[PDB]
């Protein structure tokens, strides 16, 4: 947890990981294509710089009418992701598993015209996504419009 006096701009790289790829109806267990993608992303995060050695994993869950329940799932999934991300050869101390639960409900917008239970639970899917926050990572110069 160094913090002497950072002069250069930190290289924060947020990765949008879809819960559908990992787990949709399942608790948080990772599925094949789930572990596979997690591996490729892992490397991109493994070749990072230790300077900041800060990798916070965020988890976004949907609304089930039980805040406590949503938080429990947010931490579980966030943990399952990290738990698997560790076996990739990364210190469990350099990372962090956080349950983002619902820090910004997008559905409350894309699902505005939705006031029905089933309609909500169905429209409340766009709230299932983990955001891997890796800083201190370096990369080659990006070319405008791939």
């Amino acid at each position: 947890a160094p913090a002497p006096a950072p002069a250069p701009e930190v290289q924060t790289k947020h990765f949008t990981l879809k819960s559908d790829v990992l787990f949709n109806f399942n608790k948080a267990t990772l599925k094949p294509e789930g572990q596979a993608a997690l591996d490729q992303l892992y490397s991109q995060l493994s070749n990072l710089d230790p300077k900041d050695g800060s990798v916070v994993v965020l988890g976004y869950t949907d609304r089930i009418g039980s805040d406590a329940y949503n938080q429990g799932l947010s931490e579980r999934r966030a943990q399952s992701v990290v738990d698997y991300l560790i076996s990739k050869g990364i210190p469990a101390d350099k990372i962090s598993a956080r349950g983002m639960g619902e820090s910004n409900p997008v559905t409350g917008n894309t699902c505005d015209n939705v006031k029905q239970r089933a309609a909500l639970i169905d429209c409340l899917a766009p709230d299932r996504r983990v955001e891997i926050e890796v800083k201190g990572i370096k990369d080659v110069v990006t070319q405008p419009q791939a």
